[PDB]
């Protein structure tokens, strides 16, 4: 406030909802990552990459919390929404859910993108794409990746095992 | 379940509301951190405390949350209620607060190490004492010490400032 | 006797039984190991499985011996009773026998803490919780899992290998 | 001008101006460093503060004018006005003319920004959001922080001395 | 006794009741140390100060215990009586209570000196002034510059923090 500059309330009230996003993803990929730990589950290769992927969205809520702060704006927290299910089926029903939870994390990305620019925001705009944008994609890329080499895998037991195995 | 051996269903539905209120205790020191690191409060020491804390209460529920899966209980997820203030006051108003907490979260592991003895668990007992109960006993003395000095300390300002800088 | 104190004669006696059961289990092992190094079963991976459970058990058993004697209790060793099987048949013939196994150990340590703790003995109480509880329970949730990937697996012959070669 | 693309005289013209800013908040920050220096100001770490501020300022000029000949742009040089001020006052008289200065060369950057998109020059937008705009909003957190300090502080000369040696 | 020489019975009767005065000493300074250790107080600079004079003490002792053996006297114990206090109050307090205690131990010292110059003991009184009678007077020396400085220093409760956290 002292320090507040070019930072519209539109987009400090939407920074405080992507964290709220962020923190959600980041929930349901603990979930996710407990439910293959399960032993009647248990595919620890999966259960990995999903507890990395938790960590991932928790850095991408601080990241912006400390953006939120530089900028003068006001950190604002919401209840985080348990995630969608209890028990997540094959590799292949929790890879499909991921891809839709990022797809989902992404479009909020561009569209505060597409709010900054309006708002001739462009520290916003820079850092979302410097920090995020590309992040996503990449993310994106791989887990469509996994989903082909999943369904061509899926004899779905042995399939699930290999993946599990050579893959992650 | 093909695993499961004295583990009651009460210390189970128990274990996941302790996963809850350890969450709920990681989201409140994130709150707690990002308010010290406001422009317009700026004290970065007690910043970097309580970020500390929120990594301690969240490595405390994955701890849980994989004694869970090694009992053969199901981990079941709720909504993680957002911190019960939006701003935090001075430093002791916080350090007030995080013992109030933590002496929260001291009883629940306390109900639940009575249950587990109720239950003749001692697998639970022993989980509880060996991972939390001396950690909270630590912390919450720790606590104490440093609510004892800034009540020495507060010339307020001055007082959070020198305290803020020689001890944290 | 000079040295023996609040070590009674019923926790003496179930300790010399406990002993006996964990040396019996580790001439299971050995069986198990030994049937999977046949040259007409030839799964090295799962002959290794075993044989270092037959070690770890009668390392538990040595301990055991070793407590007793710090008490001041007398060792009394009884025959050992030859495995219920001398042949194992598939690898989840085998873990399923060892799940059933340990979980009889298991039981069986849980009621030595039953009896330690109506004796109000917290030496024994804190021994049993200390190097045996928790051991049991990450060795039952590793068996679980494999079990739940053998499984998964059983095309029972490539199953069988993959899980031998990949996992073991 | 064998090289120059996509580079508009209005830009050019902004880049030269911007040079002189830079420079000249280099000047205003030598002066600031050498007051502290005095005899009868004599706050060390406040003068290394400013030296720092100066030199990243004159390295700051130096970037822009070697994009204004990557470019095909040619390098125009006006005077440089000297200091507003002679004497400088308190620290906190000093953080305060510093945050002006850099809210003022922020929003010279922010305006040089809007001209790029406007005339199109992604090149220029990505030069200013890469190596100044999310240097200003750093720097500008940490002097917001500062001044807050600062302010809880001032017994001002108590303060202001604790400040010099436990901050700066 | 098949050793001794020139070690009258005043001496050793004397050395046996320093024994009993440094231990006593050595008690007072682990109650003066656990007192600052309360949560309550909280002041650990003032804790160690303690506990290390307490260890020294001590180590006064057992050389005294050591000498009589080596004249061939015969170690006499006696009850070590509590510390004068169970709550110390402040820090300077707690060092001018220290000072009375150091300097009755070394007038005790300069007692047992001036007996065994009395009776012709120059072996005694060596060991004294080679071991106890400097080290008192420098402790002394370094008690009565920390009663200074705490007294420069008491805005008491500030005073009491920056002396613990700056000399201590």
């Amino acid at each position: 406030s002292q320090i507040r500059q070019n930072y519209s309330t539109e987009v400090e009230a939407a920074v405080n909802r992507l964290v709220n996003l962020y923190l959600r993803a980041s929930y349901t990929y603990l979930s996710l990552g407990f439910y293959f730990d399960r032993d009647d589950v248990a595919l620890e290769g999966v259960c990995h990459f999903f507890r990395e992927l938790a960590e991932e969205k928790r850095e991408g809520a601080e990241r912006l919390l400390k953006m939120q702060n530089q900028r003068g704006g006001r950190a604002l927290f919401q209840d985080l929404q348990k995630p969608s299910q209890d028990e997540w089926g094959t590799t292949l029903d929790a890879m499909k859910a991921a891809i839709v939870l990022e797809k989902s994390l992404n479009q909020a990305l561009l569209d505060l993108h597409a709010l900054g620019s309006a708002q001739a925001d462009p520290h916003l705009c820079d850092f979302l794409e410097s920090h995020f944008l590309d992040e996503e994609v990449k993310l994106i890329k791989k887990m469509g990746d996994h989903l082909t080499n999943i369904q061509r895998l899926v004899q779905a037991g042995l399939g699930e095992y290999l993946f599990e195995r050579l893959t992650l």
